[PDB]
């Protein structure tokens, strides 16, 4: 079975948990605050700084390098300005650091650094969703906080290195299937990336809670 395919299956399971988690069901129905978006938002700049700086000290390694698309894909860049756009020029003394993205990107760097072969896993697992439900996400957090058009705040869900979303991800899964490939990097990707899923459903219960508090 391709690569692809098989994570798709490995995944859909709980992919259909995380997309109702209780923070995404209420982002969904527009109950989406700027405190809760800030939240989120400064998680997935620890969470995807540390995911592409692995993917920087991996870049030439052949068990990720055909899905390496920096210009593309890398999400860092984007999270600074959103960063500097809601919590304002001193940002980086601002914005908080929770348990749930630091065991997130605790395991991040165990796979970039020990792991390697399972990077891809981390990678689908969050671009290949940026590129999906991500896009409906931003257009409801437009509505929701009346955020504009032009962009400012919402960089991370802007692309503007891929014209089509869809024909990206047709690419992005066709590449994953060049991968060098074995029964056994097979098995461990697509449990590496139901992994990457409950990472992402621990961050979301964590930050729904914290809301709550
Ligand atoms: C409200 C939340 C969400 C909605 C509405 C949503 C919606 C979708 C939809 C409609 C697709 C199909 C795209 C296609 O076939 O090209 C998709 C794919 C994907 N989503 Fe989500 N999603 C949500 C949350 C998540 C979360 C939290 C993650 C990961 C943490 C994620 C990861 C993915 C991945 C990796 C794929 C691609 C699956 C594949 O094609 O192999 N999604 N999502």
């Amino acid at each position: 079975q391709d690569l692809s395919e098989a994570l798709k299956e490995a995944t859909k399971e709980v992919h259909i948990r995380a997309e109702n988690s209780e923070f995404m069901r209420n982002f969904q129905k527009g109950q989406v605050s700027r405190e809760g978006f800030k939240l989120v938002m400064a998680s997935l700049y620890h969470i995807y700084t540390a995911l592409e700086e692995e993917i920087e000290r991996n870049k030439q390694n052949p068990v990720y390098a055909p899905l390496y698309f920096p210009e593309e894909l890398h999400r860092r860049a984007a999270l600074e300005q959103d960063m500097a756009f809601w919590y304002g020029p001193h940002w980086q003394e601002a914005i908080p650091y929770t348990p749930a993205t630091q065991h997130y990107v605790k395991r991040l760097h165990e796979v970039g650094g020990t792991h390697p072969e399972l990077l891809v896993a981390h990678a689908y697992t969050r671009y290949l969703g940026d590129l999906s439900g991500g896009q409906v996400l931003k257009k409801i957090a437009q509505k929701a906080m009346a955020l504009p058009s032009s962009g400012e705040g919402l960089a991370f869900f802007t692309f503007p290195s891929i014209d089509n979303p869809t024909k990206f991800k047709q690419l992005y899964r066709a590449r994953m299937n060049t991968l060098e490939m074995t029964p056994e990097v097979k098995h461990r990707v697509t449990e590496e990336a139901k992994t990457a899923f409950l990472l992402n459903i621990e961050l979301f219960e964590e930050l729904q809670a914290l809301l709550t508090e």
